[PDB]
C-alpha cells in the first residue's frame, strides 16, 4: 500500500474528481467542454463499489463497477472487460483529499493516470500543490495534469442518483 | 509589492491562470488557450501587448499605462472608462501577480492574473495565487488555469 494505515472506513460516501494527470493522448479531459467527475465510494460486503460521473461527450456516463482488495493495505484492483486496473492511495490526510495512483491495462496498454479527490469544492490548495509535488515525482510534466471546471453538471447527475 | 523596478519586469511572461467572477464565460468557449503579455518601456510610458482568447479567437490587445501613484501600480486610460494594475505579488524572478480593476463603460470588473516567466514547474506560484486570490475574495470557482494551447503565444511571439 502506499499509505500504510489505511481503513476505507474513513473514505465512503462522495468525492469530487478535482485534478488527474494523463500522458499523450488528446483531448482525453473530456472533449468539447469540461465537466467535473466526482465518486461515491460505497461498502457492499469484501467488495468495494464505485459509481463514477464523467462526460463521455453528449453525455454524463455514470459507471458503477466494483474493487478488492490489492495485497497492500490501501491497493485495490478492478477488473473491467478491458483489463484489470490496479488503485493504489499514495496520500491522503484521511479527512479532505485523497491522492490516487491508477495502472490499467486496457488493450495491452500501461498507463499510469493519478487522480486528485476532494471531499470539497474549496481549499483545495494545499491538496493540489501536494498534488503538483507527487505527480512530477511519478513523471508528469505541467502540461499532464488536467484541472476540472467546476462545471458540476454531471456530478449533481451524481449526487441525485446517489441521493434517491 | 514595495521596491519595485520595472527593468525586473521587461519581456515576455506567460498567463498561467486568472481569478474572475465575470464573464460570458472565462477565457475561452471550449478548450481555453493560454494567453501572454510583452511588456516595453515606451517613451517613458508602459507599452503592454496582450494576447488571450476571447470565444473563438486570439485578441491582441496593444495599451499603454502610467505610473499611479506608488510604485507598482499602473493605470490604462481607455476612452474614459480606467484599467488600475496593481502588482500584488512576484518574486522578482519567475512570476507576478497582478490585479486589475477595470470600468469598462459603467461595468466594474476586478480580475486577478498569475503571469510567469515560464511553462512549466509554476506550482508555488499557483499555491500562492490560490492564497491571496481567496484573501482578495475569490471563491475556488473563480480560478481558471490556462490550457496548454500556445497558438496565441505563438502569434504574439512572432510579432503582434
Amino acid at each position: 500500500a502506499v499509505v500504510k494505515d489505511f481503513d476505507i472506513s474513513k473514505f465512503l460516501g462522495f468525492w469530487y474528481e478535482i485534478a488527474f494527470a494523463s500522458k499523450m493522448g488528446t483531448p482525453g479531459l473530456a472533449h468539447k467542454e469540461e465537466k467535473m467527475g466526482a465518486m461515491v465510494v460505497e461498502l457492499k460486503e469484501n467488495l468495494l463499489a464505485l459509481t463514477t460521473t464523467y462526460y463521455s461527450e453528449d453525455h454524463c456516463v455514470l459507471e458503477k463497477v466494483t474493487a478488492t482488495e490489492g495485497d497492500g493495505p490501501a491497493k485495490f484492483q478492478v477488473t473491467r472487460l478491458s483489463g484489470k486496473k490496479e488503485v493504489v492511495v499514495e496520500a491522503t490526510d484521511y479527512l479532505t483529499y485523497a491522492i490516487i495512483d491508477i495502472t490499467s491495462l486496457v488493450a495491452g496498454a500501461v498507463h499510469r493516470t493519478m487522480k486528485l479527490y476532494s471531499r470539497s469544492l474549496d481549499d483545495n490548495g494545499e491538496a493540489l500543490y501536494n498534488f503538483r509535488k507527487i505527480t512530477s515525482d511519478h513523471g508528469f510534466s505541467e502540461t499532464d495534469l488536467y484541472i476540472l471546471k467546476h462545471d458540476l453538471t454531471c456530478v449533481k447527475v451524481l449526487q441525485s442518483a446517489a441521493e434517491s
